[PDB]
């Protein structure tokens, strides 16, 4: 591979040089003859696989704190190697755990909010042993991160995988999501994205309210045991009713959303160690709710209803009634969050901040992996600066990874 | 291996086998994706490429290995020997041009690929000749507003010293003027090309929408200026169906999008001048041409007239103004009976096209970064459609601007 790769911004003519790609550790899915950049997703580590992965990470950590090649660096390598030899695994120091988590975020090529990467509150939950304990840790996370609307990015990290038959898993895809209910007539009540998980909850004993916005219970698996159900205290669940600054009728749609996006189904990989339960949270970009959650056909799908209330001409697509309604919904979402003083960022501000972040990273780090397909917002793409920005996508470690849904792999006891 | 692409909204899964046919590179590697990078002969190289192309041509007319196929390979080989190149049959030229379009991974309009009027201009020898062929193209493709896809193909490259080039990036474009006060009048994208025309003798009206002259290079000679007869140049005054002040913006655009700076590659042969044209998708004008910061950049003026609150980005004043502008463009073209497609209809057609190609061809190379429209991305079906991108030949390729390689 060439030592220097250039990316250009076609709007500003700014040209940046990437050297960080040389540190790429994993496959992208692409080859020299095919690109899989729009593909959504294109038994443990052995002692011998683990050694060089741990060293890679430890070296990186000591290089970051400007103690590379120091006595403490050499001692740490030695202690880690000993631990791998005698136990087939090792334990991260608190400092290394914090470094790894922050860097997994820094390295997340699909994330547009990475300007914030170094301000991440890391909660060490590696002493956790039961689902009740996981529930305690999760509640504390939600309350801290919510902060009465002044949201603070946080991650809570549960014990790493051992043999793979003792995984900690949060079965929820996010800590706070709304139930979806398939009706016998084929219609869906609530959020169609969550139908399968909802059915699992109901089977595990959850009594569903059967509303449009029912917060789902936590389904928590500790140490490989069968998962258990917990209700999040509703006072911990901050919600924002959606209204529009102009259209008084908008509130009559009865929409609302939760303040805290808290993804809970990803795997955090640090130095060859795998943390299969590591829920993390930031705050929303408005389009995630206003475009995707509300306007996706397979989601709440409200464009038509909004369009009808707006008295739009809905017979020709070329009236752009869909686009017109989509903007007003996104205006309402931002307006409702800002009014209730709940942190939210519009797509214009987020993408402008991301460009600045990316430029800083190119300067201080030699690059910034970025997945254009994901970074460009789902509405008004070219009127944001990221649309015009060439990006290079590659996989650095530590990293957040996808993992199979736990109900597909779980051995029921 | 067979590769599956999924639509995450419809759950439809397609299976790609066609990618196994590609031999050209994408720019990506196993470790680095360059999907968002804009741009990532000899007799000895020539014959396998020719053979490859003749083979797929005869395979496409269901006569692979026929007497005709065999004589053709023989003839081509003989010709590459004695002449260092070869000439395509008419049937082959047309097949090659339609397939270059069919294989254009960045084009959302490909459902139309087999409907392409091919104009053979390979007998052309002078810039006046090129001008004649180009006028005929424009008149044919414009068709009084009922636009028809067309391509005009000028002689292929020989030694690199005698290239035919259309210096314009499109046959019809607006001039851009660098003003004393440092602002730009007209289209900033064309400031440089405009300066070259001016230096070559063009007398500029110095307006906001001055149609550029053609600058035509034949057989490696210095380019020559030509004015396209104005009655051939179809234009649309942009107005809004609700905002009666919109017409007062003084906006217009031309109805015919006719890209003239690409290189058509067929069977090893390179056609450095192959202007082609279809019709507009509305966002090309309403989002990119009008609203890019580096183009006409009108959002602020429009938002003003809509009396929007422009102090905070989170009022989405930009998005509101953007939608209204695109409504105006579609409305204006439709009212003037000039062919245009909105991005909803275009992307729907593209999904149907993909479905067709997978069924009959085993796949469809597609560049998501380019296929998804520059506004309202996820409310169009292609946003949710996984796509595989790979390079098939015949193809359209980028080439250097002639003013960076030309000796006068
Ligand atoms: C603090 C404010 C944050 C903002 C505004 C933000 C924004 C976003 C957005 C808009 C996406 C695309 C989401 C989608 O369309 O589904 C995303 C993806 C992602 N974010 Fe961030 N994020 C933030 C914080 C975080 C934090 C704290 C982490 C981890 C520590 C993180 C890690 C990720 C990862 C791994 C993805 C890829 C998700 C996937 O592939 O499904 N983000 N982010
Ligand atoms: C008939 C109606 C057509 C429509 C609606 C259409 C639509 C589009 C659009 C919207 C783009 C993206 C261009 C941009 O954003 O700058 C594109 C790209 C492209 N089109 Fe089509 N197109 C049409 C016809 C054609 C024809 C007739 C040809 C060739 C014979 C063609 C070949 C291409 C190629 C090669 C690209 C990629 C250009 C590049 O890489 O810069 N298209 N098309
Ligand atoms: N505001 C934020 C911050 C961080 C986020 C991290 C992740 C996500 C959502 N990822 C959604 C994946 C959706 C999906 C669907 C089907 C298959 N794979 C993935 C949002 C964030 N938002
Ligand atoms: N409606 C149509 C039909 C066919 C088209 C073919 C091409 C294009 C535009 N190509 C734009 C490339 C712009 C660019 C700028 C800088 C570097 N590389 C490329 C539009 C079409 N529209
Ligand atoms: C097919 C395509 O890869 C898929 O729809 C992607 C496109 N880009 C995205 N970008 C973001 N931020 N989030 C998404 O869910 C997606 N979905
Ligand atoms: C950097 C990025 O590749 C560039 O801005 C691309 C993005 N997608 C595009 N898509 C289309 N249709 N046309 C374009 O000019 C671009 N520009
Ligand atoms: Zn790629």
């Amino acid at each position: 591979c060439p030592r220097f790769l250039k990316v250009k911004n076609w709007e500003t003519e700014v040209v940046l040089t990437d050297t960080l790609h040389l540190k790429s550790t994993l496959e992208t899915g692409c080859t020299e003859y095919i690109c899989m950049g729009s593909i959504m997703h294109p038994d443990v580590a052995t002692k011998d696989q683990l050694f060089p992965l741990a060293k890679e990470f430890i070296d990186q950590y000591y290089s970051s704190i400007k103690r590379f090649g120091s006595k403490a660096h050499m001692e740490r390598l030695e202690e880690v190697n000993k631990e791998i030899d005698t136990t087939s695994t090792y334990q991260l120091k608190d400092t290394e755990l914090i470094y790894g988590a922050k860097h997994a975020w820094r390295n997340a090529s699909r994330c547009v909010g990475r300007i914030q990467w170094s301000k991440l509150q890391v909660f060490d939950a590696r002493d956790c042993t039961t689902a009740h304990g996981m529930f305690n840790y999760i509640c504390n996370h939600v309350k801290y991160a919510t902060n009465k609307g002044n949201l603070r990015s946080a991650i809570t990290i549960f014990p790493q995988r051992t043999d793979g038959k003792h995984d900690f898993r949060v079965w929820n895809s996010q800590l706070i999501r709304y139930a979806g209910y398939k009706q016998p007539d084929g219609s869906t009540l609530g959020d169609p994205a969550n139908v399968q998980f909802t059915e699992i909850c109901i089977q595990q004993g959850w009594k569903p309210p059967r509303g449009r916005f029912d917060v789902l219970p936590l389904l928590l698996q500790a140490n490989g045991n069968d998962p258990e159900l917990f209700q999040i205290p509703p006072e911990l669940v901050l919600e924002v009713p959606i209204r529009h600054p102009k259209f008084e009728w908008f509130k009559d749609l009865g929409l609302k959303w939760y303040g805290l996006p808290a993804v809970s189904n990803m795997l955090l990989e640090i130095g060859g160690l795998e943390f299969s339960a590591c829920p993390f949270s930031g705050w929303y970009m408005g389009t995630e709710i206003g475009v995707r959650d509300y306007c996706d056909n397979s989601r709440y799908n409200i464009l038509e209803e909004v369009a009808k209330k707006m008295n739009l001409d809905m017979r020709k697509t070329s009236s752009l009634w869909k686009d017109q309604a989509l903007v007003e919904i996104n205006i309402a979402v931002l307006y409702s969050f800002q009014s209730d003083k709940v942190t939210i960022v519009d797509h214009h501000s987020a993408t402008e901040s991301f460009i600045k972040h990316m430029e800083n990273e190119y300067r201080c780090r030699g690059g910034c992996p970025a997945d254009w397909v994901w970074i460009v917002p789902p509405m008004s793409g070219s009127i944001t600066p990221v649309f015009h920005q060439e990006m290079l996508n590659y996989r650095l470690t530590p990293s957040f990874e996808y993992q199979p849904d736990p109900w597909n792999t779980h051995v029921w006891k």
